[PDB]
């Protein structure tokens, strides 16, 4: 079966470098998934709340939970798997879809991977990144402005109305289930190291 972590932490905390940084220091075939890739399908009205930055992507129900659970299954079971593919200057899912073969090792990160027990039960280690919360906004606003196409104003507005709310009442709990916390995230090399080290182990 192959070998399932997951990978937490707030918005923008680097859980995605994290994963690249893990890989690049891992022949065993590795891949990595993301939970905003399973982003819920929106109506014409809430479409129009997020083009307002007034609608809550950063609780549980923004995601498309049930899809994530039976695509993480098929994984688990080696099975290839047809994966979703989200547009974020949208905020729509698109018809493309991307093709993942079976592998020996799949890191899923999103910022509520281990909310929903079901889920957090299918990874045989669970990684949080824990990054200051102004290093994480500063990144969140450029990222925003340059990837997502999207105005100062309406981040920070979604950010203080319902990212922040949302990270202290359905993301930081979660820090909890996680075998290894990660400060200053891909920044801390020795940390990474010795969780490479310790797949590595496993795989043996
Ligand atoms: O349509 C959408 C979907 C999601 N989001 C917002 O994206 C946010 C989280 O998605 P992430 O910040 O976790 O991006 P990432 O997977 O690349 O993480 P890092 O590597 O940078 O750590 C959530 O905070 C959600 O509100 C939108 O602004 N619009």
């Amino acid at each position: 079966e192959p070998f399932l972590i997951g990978v937490s932490g707030g918005t923008a905390s680097g859980k995605s470098s994290v994963c690249a940084k893990i890989v690049q220091l891992l022949q065993k075939q590795v891949v990595i998934l993301s939970q905003d890739s399973f982003y819920r399908v929106l109506t014409s009205e809430q479409k129009a709340k997020a083009l307002k930055g007034q609608f809550n992507f950063d609780h549980p129900d923004a995601f498309d939970n049930e899809l994530i659970l039976k695509t993480l299954k098929e994984i688990t079971e080696g099975k290839t798997v047809q994966i979703p593919v989200y547009d974020f200057v949208s905020h729509s899912r698109k018809e493309e879809t991307v093709t993942v073969y079976p592998a020996d090792v799949v890191l899923f990160e999103g910022i509520l991977a281990f909310y929903s027990q079901e889920v957090r039960d299918l990874f045989q280690m669970k990684l949080f990144v824990d990054t200051d919360a102004d290093t994480r906004l500063s990144r969140r606003v450029l990222r925003d402005i340059s990837e997502r196409g999207r105005d100062l104003e309406q981040i920070l507005s979604q950010y203080i109305t319902f990212v922040k709310p949302a990270f202290e009442e359905f993301c930081l709990p979660t820090k909890k289930y996680a075998d290894v916390i990660i400060p200053r995230g891909a920044d801390n090399l020795v940390a990474i190291n010795l969780i490479v080290q310790h797949i590595q182990d496993i795989l043996n």
